[PDB]
This record gives structure tokens, C-alpha cells and sequence, in this order.
């Protein structure tokens, strides 16, 4: 009716062009259609429902992205009642099927435990989103399970996550590495996070890969260019971008959100 596609994406201090590749992605599926893309941004987590009021109330848009979804997610309920469709970067559980894509982020932080254990590793750190989120539940699920069948132990980490501030993630990532227990492995889910870390961790002295392994996610070839060292995984956020499109293309279209859900894995560098 309008010929929008609205996408509602919380600004993030980002190193790796994810809002770009996301946005990329999305308009390569709707090149070929009448739709406009709209992003509108919220800067703050509890300002998660100000976009979804705005759109909904002013109903400017056909169909909705969003992000960062939590396990009862207020916003999939919200659309979900005005019957605006919508499909979802994450996964809930709250019992209401829908459209979504989604990382493995289980497989992920599973694997990653799995390299770190092959490269001698005992004391594994990982470095999460903020608890609230399902991808948080999904990687703290994968980490658990690789601890245990590897037979290592988690260093224990509640001072930062990947939504803390680049440079406090870098402090911690210093003041982590000049205490006499710490931490020779890490997992991150997050390659903006890891570089601030990868920083703190040289201005205390740390060779990577010889004191410490790293293994981190990214969505940007830039990581191995920076510090080959670290063992990376590829999430494809162009691809991601696309497949959320066509999703809620066919949403609008009227087709059942039960076949519209999709799980991308990680692809090892």
C-alpha cells in the first residue's frame, strides 16, 4: 500500500560495516520490486519500541525488520496483534511463529571452545551480548556445551559485553592481561569487540597466538589483515540482509511464516 520496507536497527558502535552489508542485502532483493527501504535507528536499547510505535501508529511502512530479539520480545507481540508483518534477525521464544533468519550462534561458540582445545588451550573466557537477548542464551549454550566436552574450564568474565564501549573494552582487555590469573583462551562474539580487546591484550604485553588464542566472529575481512593470528569465522550479514527480504516479501505476500525460518552456520576462515 505504501511500498515501504521499514528496518529497525539499534545503533551500535560498529567496526565492521554491518549496518552496510545488512543494507546492502536487503536492497539486492528489492532491486527488482516498488519497495523503498527505510532504516529507522534507535540509539538506545530501551528505546527499542519507540521505532515499532512510530511505524505502526503512522503505518508509513509494508513490512518491518528487526533485530536483537529477545526471548519475549514486546515488539513481535506488538506487530504481531496489528497484524504488521514482519520478520525477525534472531529468534524468540515466546510461542508465536514467525518469519526470522538467524546465525548459529550455538554452533558458533561450540566450535570456537573446540579450536581453542586443540590449540592446548585450558581456560577459556568468552565475551558475550548483553544476557537479555536469545543470541546470548544460544552462544552461552554452545560455550557450556564445549567446556564440557572438552574438559576445560571457563575463566569467568561479568565486567564487559559486546555492547560496552570499545575503549572500556579495551582497558579491561589490559587490565585482564596484568593480573597473574587470567585467561589463555577467548571467545567473542564480536569482531568489533575483539580488536579493542586484541589492543588491550598488546599493551600488556600479550603475543596472540603464543600467550593466548583468540577465536572471534566477523563480518569483514579485516580481522585477518589485522591480526592473522586470530582464529575467525565468517557471518554473512550480505546474506543475511537478503534472506530477511525475501522473507518478509513473502510474509507480505500472505505465505506462513512457518516456511519462512532459516539458520545460516559458521563458515571457518
Amino acid at each position: 500500500k505504501t511500498n515501504v520496507i521499514a528496518l529497525v536497527l539499534s545503533v551500535d558502535e560498529e567496526l565492521m560495516g554491518f549496518t552496510s552489508q545488512m543494507v546492502f542485502g536487503i536492497t539486492e532483493v528489492l532491486s527488482t520490486t516498488q519497495y523503498h527501504l527505510v532504516v529507522t535507528p534507535h540509539i538506545h536499547a530501551k528505546d527499542s519500541m519507540v521505532p515499532i510505535r512510530y511505524i505502526l501508529e503512522t503505518g508509513s511502512a509494508d513490512g518491518v525488520i528487526i533485530s536483537k530479539i529477545e526471548p519475549n520480545d514486546p515488539r513481535v507481540r506488538f506487530m504481531t496483534e496489528r497484524n504488521m508483518p514482519f520478520v525477525t534477525h534472531g529468534r524468540s521464544d515466546m510461542g508465536i511463529e514467525h518469519a526470522f533468519h538467524d546465525f548459529d550462534n550455538e554452533a558458533y561458540a561450540y566450535e570456537a571452545v573446540e579450536r581453542l582445545a586443540q590449540c592446548g588451550r585450558k581456560r577459556i573466557a568468552v565475551i558475550v551480548p548483553p544476557s537479555r537477548f536469545s543470541f546470548h542464551d544460544h552462544a552461552r549454550k554452545g560455550f557450556n556445551r564445549g567446556i564440557r566436552d572438552f574438559g576445560l574450564t571457563e575463566f569467568p568474565i561479568d565486567a564487559v559485553t559486546i555492547e560496552t564501549p570499545l575503549e572500556k573494552i579495551r582497558d579491561f582487555g589490559q587490565r585482564l592481561m596484568q593480573s597473574s590469573d587470567r585467561p589463555d583462551g577467548i571467545v567473542s562474539i564480536s569482531g568489533s569487540s575483539t580488536i579493542a580487546l586484541v589492543a588491550g591484550f598488546e599493551a600488556a604485553g600479550v603475543k596472540i597466538g603464543e600467550d593466548v588464542d583468540i577465536v572471534s566472529k566477523q563480518s569483514a575481512e579485516f580481522l585477518n589483515w589485522i591480526k592473522p593470528q586470530i582464529h575467525t569465522v565468517n557471518e554473512d550479514i550480505k546474506l543475511a540482509g537478503r534472506e530477511l527480504a525475501k522473507a518478509l516479501l513473502a510474509r507480505i505476500n500472505g505465505e506462513a511464516a512457518e516456511t519462512l525460518q532459516s539458520i545460516s552456520g559458521p563458515v571457518w576462515s
